[PDB]
């Protein structure tokens, strides 16, 4: 009858008439090189390189069985051409998959990201149920990689196929599915390693995640203030690095400043005389209290303003990670500008208390002398109290009612970043800080002759007020090019001009 013949075509086994009136053959063709691609499967789709091409394989294997379930299922011994035409919308379909398959191909993510753009290409018309059961099972175990960064942090990859591979420990390189999770995947997986050292709408996915990433962040913040005291230490460095906590400063600065080469650069004197310090505090001397490794940076040979010395925090581990080793060194920078302040807060003090000695000595020579400090001492005592303005309480107004894990990085690194831009610090307003050494070289000069040379003197207070009176020019032309210089001309500029 030859219906035998042709049926079992489909299945791969050869027969009478296929090898591996009389147009028959033509109409033979129709239906063989259908078988042609059958068999053109399970050489492609026999082994059980990728993990996730092998799940891809092994749910093809899942389809043609059905394939294989239909046939041989409904017709004994149908008529020749019914099995043209049954086989017709379904025959076309298994030719389409050798479009998609080579009879190179991607693996990974590039392939489970490759098929997922063949739905949308293809979504309306009659093959959206057959590709979609293989990314249904196409993307099974690349979940299960998903699944360990969200739930129990164990990296369990064989040959690559996630996109992400394996002090600073943060050194996991990472660089289709929405880019909105992406990223967020990436840090919600170093979290739990970090504690355990210590139509296309994708919502079967993100909703049983997104659930569980805000729990987790929320605990890590919750972990570090509640138990570790994050808020301790931020107010704490504040105390000795940024000088606000008084008989301190008053107590180191005054200390050093005593002295002055060979001499007070040996560990002997300046690694103790920090732990002398710390005792005239009245605040402190806790835990936090230590870890003030009063080190320098230079060596030194020989009436300038410039006197190099650092003061570094420590800390350690689960505190490392957030207090970047880069922002403790910008500490630095604003705080041998501070220190500097006091050489002047200091060095001018003594002039007013070396001349309460000389008073009987009342004439013009002396007057007009003494009023030269009142006049030099109120132009520091007004910059300084701008920079205990700016860099001390209203950027500290941010960044306190600002907190209440990535952003901790950021809003750490935008409050530092503001006391540095607030402290006329930064390279753009520079020649604002170029002037005033001016001002601080006059003053040292005015304590150096403590009248035998008055009017060497009074040389000197003029080339002071000269300054004083370019500076109110150079700041105020640089106003119509920075609101946080605003202030400063309400301060140096009061019922004057």
């Amino acid at each position: 009858e030859l219906v035998k013949d042709v049926l079992n075509v489909l299945i791969g086994v050869v027969s009478a008439t296929f090898s591996l009136p009389e147009s028959i053959s033509s109409l033979l063709s129709e239906v063989a090189e259908y078988g042609t691609c059958y068999t053109r499967l399970s050489h492609f789709s026999l082994q059980p390189k990728g993990l996730v091409f092998q799940a891809f394989t092994s749910g093809l294997r899942r389809y043609l069985q059905y394939y294989r379930a239909c046939v041989l299922s409904t017709p004994p011994t149908l008529s020749l051409l019914t099995i043209g035409f049954l086989f017709k919308k379904l025959g076309r379909q298994l030719r389409y998959l050798a479009e998609l398959c080579g009879v190179a191909f991607p693996t990974g993510v590039k392939l489970l990201s490759y098929l997922y753009q063949e739905a949308l290409h293809n979504c309306s018309n009659e093959h959206y149920p057959v590709l979609l059961s293989l990314l249904k099972t196409s993307c099974e175990p690349y979940t299960r990689f998903i699944h360990d960064w969200v739930y129990s942090g164990v990296f369990r990859d064989a040959y690559g196929e996630f996109m992400i591979q394996v002090k600073l420990y943060w050194t996991h390189g990472y660089v289709v599915f929405l880019k909105h999770i992406a990223h967020d995947i990436y840090v919600c997986g170093k979290t739990i390693n970090l504690l355990k050292l210590c139509v296309l709408m994708k919502r079967s996915i993100t909703a049983p995640l997104a659930a569980h990433i805000s729990l987790v962040n929320k605990a890590a913040v919750d972990y570090f203030f509640v138990e570790l005291h994050l808020e301790a230490h931020y107010e704490a460095l504040r105390h000795f690095l940024l000088m606000e906590d008084g008989e301190f400063a008053q107590s180191l600065s005054d200390l050093l400043f005593e002295k002055l080469p060979g001499e007070l650069l040996n560990p002997l004197v300046l690694n103790s005389v920090l732990s002398k310090a710390l005792q005239c505090s009245l605040h402190g001397d806790t835990p936090h209290a230590s870890n003030l490794s009063l080190a320098l940076k230079y060596l030194p040979e020989v009436p300038d303003v410039l006197s190099c010395l650092e003061l570094r925090y420590k800390v350690d581990w689960p505190l490392n990670i957030v207090i970047t080793e880069g922002c403790v060194s910008k500490y630095s920078g604003v705080f041998s500008f501070l220190l500097q302040l006091k050489l002047m807060m200091w060095a001018l003090k003594d002039v007013c208390f070396h001349l309460k000695r000389t008073a009987m000595a009342g004439s013009v020579q002396f007057r007009q002398l003494q009023l030269f400090k009142h006049e030099m001492q109120h132009f520091v005592k007004v910059i300084q109290g701008y920079i205990a303005n700016q860099i001390l309480h209203v950027t500290w107004c941010e960044f306190r009612a600002r907190l209440a894990l990535e952003e901790i990085q950021r809003a750490h690194a935008e409050y530092l970043h503001k006391a540095v831009f607030r402290g006329l610090l930064t390279e753009k307003a520079a020649p604002v800080m170029n002037v005033i050494h001016s001002i601080f070289s006059l003053v040292l000069k005015f304590r150096s002759q403590l009248h035998p040379n008055f009017a060497l003197m009074q040389q000197s207070y003029n080339t002071f007020k000269y300054y004083s009176h370019f500076l109110f020019k150079v700041v105020t032309k640089l106003v119509n090019r920075q609101p946080h210089l605003e202030d400063f001309l309400l301060r140096i500029n009061f019922n004057n001009y």
